[PDB]
């Protein structure tokens, strides 16, 4: 009868061997034309291996896969031309190769991630799978870059992605975090996943005024409701946290009369004069405005504004001396004829309610019955004789004088001076 060299053969195959790979040849001995056949084998044996009925060579006819089957049991029956038969078994062991990529499973991503999250806030939960065995299935993760995110390993194949750095939406509003996982096989395989992080806003920025303080000039006699300035503050926060409202909180004026002077539009920051300013009553006043955001809690800043009321020429000069008659004339009839040049006949005394050039007075002769007999001090308003009185000079003299300010246009007052020389 036929007989195999032994009952049980053992071979190992790498899962990556191509179809048609030589597994083993088994032969029985007539000591002839013997037939070989599988018997009592699994269905997958018939589907993976080919047994030469005449030669007894065994080859694969399809691809292997350690993840699907780690071993095969092959029973071969040898039949000579007679009825007798013999059997042997071949236990085929499959070897694991690194042919399965690691995969990364990310859940519970903190979306969005508040910018005030404490150190150690759990952003995401990470889990790794690897269908291979042993080292080929041993996966480890790490984060690329140094943007402030660290992987904490709670147990094997489980990670927590945590912050280790204070966040700031105003500096970095979005993050792309790449987590890479690699196995420890030969050669190693790796995969990666990109976690996108949206940093949500917190009201952590107070409004800031565009200027450290405000110096405003407003011409006197302005209409009420005249826009005199516009404050502006900025706030990098989002939405309600960056919405600014302006207001007036303090002033060196009477608190009950503050609204009667100035206001500010709460949305535009335009500052209005609520009344016609009068430089002669008040030259300047101080003001403290506030910019406030609409966050919880609110943030604010304070800025000082000074308003300078500008002088206009709204007052004409007025003569205080000499006293004038209803016709605007004054009489000086005791002027001695022997008066030496420089004799002070009289002095026009005028005042002006304004300031600066608007109240800088100058005195002019408009009409003279004898030009050059009398002089008129341009700035003093002193009326003096300029030359010795002559024999052909009239006893009665008349001057029409004007006191003007230095405004534009110049306002003035006039007076007629009857100067009458007395005979000795
Ligand atoms: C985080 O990453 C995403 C996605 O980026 C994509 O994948 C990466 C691995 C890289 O290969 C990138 O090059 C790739 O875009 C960024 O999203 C943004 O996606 C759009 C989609 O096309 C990118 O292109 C724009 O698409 C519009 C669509 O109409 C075009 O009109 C634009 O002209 C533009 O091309 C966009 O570039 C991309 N932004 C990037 C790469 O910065 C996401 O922005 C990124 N986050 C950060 C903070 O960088
Ligand atoms: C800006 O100033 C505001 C004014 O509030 C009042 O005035 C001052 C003089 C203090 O006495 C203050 O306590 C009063 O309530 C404040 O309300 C506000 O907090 C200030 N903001 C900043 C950023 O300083
Ligand atoms: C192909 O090669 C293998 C090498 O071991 C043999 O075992 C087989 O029988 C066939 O000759
Ligand atoms: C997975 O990603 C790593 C990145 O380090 C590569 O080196 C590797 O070859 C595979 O592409
Ligand atoms: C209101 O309007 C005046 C001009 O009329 C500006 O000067 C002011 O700043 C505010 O915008
Ligand atoms: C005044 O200017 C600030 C910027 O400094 C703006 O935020 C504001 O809207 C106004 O234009
Ligand atoms: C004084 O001067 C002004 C102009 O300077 C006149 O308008 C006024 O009537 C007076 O003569
Ligand atoms: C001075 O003179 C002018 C010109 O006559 C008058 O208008 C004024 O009232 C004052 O008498
Ligand atoms: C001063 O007074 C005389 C009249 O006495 C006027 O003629 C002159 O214009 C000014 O008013
Ligand atoms: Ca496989
Ligand atoms: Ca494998
Ligand atoms: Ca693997
Ligand atoms: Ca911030
Ligand atoms: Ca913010
Ligand atoms: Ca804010
Ligand atoms: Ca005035
Ligand atoms: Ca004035
Ligand atoms: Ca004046």
């Amino acid at each position: 009868p036929p007989m195999f060299s032994q009952d049980v053969f053992s071979v190992t195959l790498r899962e990556d061997v191509p179809p048609g790979f030589s597994v083993l040849q088994v032969t029985a001995t007539d000591q002839a034309e013997i037939t070989y056949a599988f018997h009592n084998v699994d269905e997958q044996v018939e589907r993976i291996f080919n047994l030469d009925k005449r030669t007894g060579e065994i080859t694969t006819k399809d691809n292997l896969d350690f993840e699907t089957a780690k071993s095969y049991t092959l029973n071969v029956e040898a039949k000579d031309p007679g009825d007798l038969a013999s059997h042997c078994s071949i236990q085929v062991k499959i070897l694991d190769e690194n042919d399965c990529v690691p995969e990364v499973i990310v859940t519970s991503v903190f979306t969005p991630l508040p910018e005030d999250s404490p150190l150690g806030t759990v952003i995401a939960l990470i889990k790794t799978r690897d269908r291979d065995s042993g080292e080929n299935g041993d996966v480890y993760c790490h984060v690329l870059g140094n943007e402030g995110f660290v992987l904490k390993s709670s147990s094997k194949n489980y990670y927590k992605l945590v912050t280790d750095r204070t966040l700031d939406r105003e500096a970095i509003p979005e993050y792309n975090v790449t987590i890479v996982a690699a196995d420890r096989g030969k050669p190693p395989l790796s995969s990666n996943v990109i976690i996108t992080l949206h940093i949500s806003d917190v009201n952590d920025n107070a409004p800031v005024f565009h200027q450290a303080s405000y110096l405003v000039h407003v011409a006197e006699n302005n209409p009420p409701g005249t826009s005199i300035a516009q404050v502006s503050a900025s706030d990098p926060d989002l939405g309600s946290n960056g919405l600014i409202s302006y207001s007036i909180i303090a002033s060196d004026l009477e608190p009950r009369a503050l609204s009667s002077f100035v206001s500010v539009n709460q949305d535009s920051g335009v500052v209005f004069a609520q009344r016609a300013f009068d430089h002669e009553q008040l030259r300047s006043f101080q003001l403290t405005l506030q910019a406030r955001d609409h966050g919880s809690p609110t943030l604010s800043a304070n800025v000082s504004m000074r308003v300078l009321v500008g002088d206009r020429n709204d007052n004409a000069p007025r003569v205080l001396y000499p006293t004038l008659e209803p016709d605007g004339s004054a009489l000086f009839d005791m002027v001695p004829r022997a008066a030496e040049p420089g004799y002070l006949v009289t002095k026009v005394v005028a005042v002006d309610a304004d300031s600066g050039h608007n109240a800088w007075l100058s005195y002019h002769v408009l009409q003279a019955s004898d030009p050059g007999l009398f002089s008129l001090g341009l700035r003093t308003g002193e009326v003096r004789t300029a030359r010795a009185l002559g024999d052909r000079d009239s006893a009665r003299q008349r001057l029409l004088v004007a006191v003007r300010d230095g405004g534009q246009p110049p306002l003035s007052a006039t007076a007629t001076l009857h100067l009458i020389f007395a005979d000795s």
